[PDB]
């Protein structure tokens, strides 16, 4: 499983021109690093604060069939 691929990708492009808070960007970093923990509806916490839409991280591209 490569959930984790996602969820970091979409993660670095909406910060890409925008800032995130010293209390996550400790966190937030770890994602877009690509080590981090992922599976409980941490996915959707973060988008709760952002006002994103709900599972937006899970938005997968890779993941899907002929995609490497």
């Amino acid at each position: 499983m490569q959930k984790k691929e996602i969820r970091r990708l979409r993660l670095k492009e909406w910060f890409k021109d925008k800032t995130l808070p010293p209390k996550e960007k400790s966190y937030l970093s770890q994602l877009m690093s690509g080590r981090a923990s992922f599976g409980e509806k941490a996915a959707r916490r973060i988008e709760q604060t952002y006002g994103m839409p709900e599972g937006y991280l899970d938005a997968e591209y890779a993941e899907q069939p002929g995609s490497s």
